[PDB]
RNA sequence: GUAGU
């Protein structure tokens, strides 16, 4: 459909662990799981990742905050687009 | 080191 039953967080610090991510969300609702995106030619992440949830009216109710803080931090929370915008048409943080 | 593994 339209979006996943997860968010986007981006923004994130490379102090922050997927960990810390993942015990924070779990404030608004019960988390399933956290995925940061690592790139092993530095072994630290790309600055964003992903919170999967228990269910997508959590995934509503930190979409509607829109910026949240982990680590002293700010960070912006999003839905996460079903794949298909990966395409070149869509890979610079597009919308169809 | 803000649009995927």
């Amino acid at each position: 459909g339209s979006h996943m039953k997860k968010i986007f967080v981006g923004g994130l610090s490379v102090n922050t662990t997927v960990e810390d991510v993942k015990h924070y969300f779990e404030q608004f609702g019960k988390v399933d799981d956290a995925m940061l995106m690592f790139d092993k030619t530095t072994n630290r992440h790309r600055g964003f990742g992903f919170v999967t949830f228990e269910s997508e009216d959590i995934v509503e109710k930190v979409c509607e905050i829109h910026f949240h803080e982990i680590n002293n931090k700010m960070v912006e929370c999003k839905k996460a687009q079903p794949k298909e915008v990966m395409s070149p048409t869509g890979s610079a943080r597009g919308r169809s």
